[PDB]
């Protein structure tokens, strides 16, 4: 009775993807959270009267589980932050390693900007947005800690998962 799907998350050391993860999750906002874990989460939640089982690789360092969730993920979080220019830099060679396993430029992916409640952000929504147009991707700035942008992030990768198969 539920329909699954299989989302990865991946960026940088540093940019919050444990901290999104864990807001989605559990609706607090992580100080710390191991660097080091990477796991799969789970959480049930109806986006447009579907009722979803949302599987979410949480990626960190480098795994055989991480090599699966590549092969067999559905949509991609690509998560910098805002004050982190080379995370921003970074992007690039996720989404190269993910177009590289799919073999193909038509992925479901996000590109997301966090720490939006951070002061003086060094990535400007423009360079963003700009980056976003060239991949044909949606861009959403979201803080983990605020919780802004965050079920917008997930719920606008389930839609995009969508938008490209059937579910
Ligand atoms: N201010 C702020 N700090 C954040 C945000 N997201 C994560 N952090 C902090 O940035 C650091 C890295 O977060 P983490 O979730 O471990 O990053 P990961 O390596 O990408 O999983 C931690 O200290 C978090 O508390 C955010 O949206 N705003
Ligand atoms: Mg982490």
């Amino acid at each position: 009775h539920m329909t699954e799907y299989k989302l990865v998350v991946v960026g940088a050391g540093g940019v919050g993807k444990s901290a999104l993860t864990i807001q989605l999750i559990q609706n607090h906002f992580v100080d710390e959270y191991d660097p080091t874990i990477e796991d799969s989460y789970r959480k049930q939640v109806v986006i447009d009267g579907e009722t979803c089982l949302l599987d979410i690789l949480d990626t960190a360092g480098a795994s055989a589980m991480r090599d699966q969730y590549m092969r067999t993920g559905e949509g991609f979080l690509c998560v910098f932050a805002i004050n982190n220019t080379k995370s921003f830099e970074d992007i690039h060679h996720y989404r190269e390693q993910i177009k590289r396993v799919k073999d193909s430029e038509d992925v479901p992916m996000v590109l997301v900007g966090n720490k939006s409640d951070l002061p003086s952000r060094t990535v400007d929504t423009k360079q963003a947005q700009d980056l976003a147009r060239s991949y044909g991707i949606p861009f959403i700035e979201t803080s983990a800690k605020t919780r802004q942008g965050v079920d917008d992030a997930f719920y606008t990768l389930v839609r995009e998962i969508r938008k490209h198969k059937e579910k």
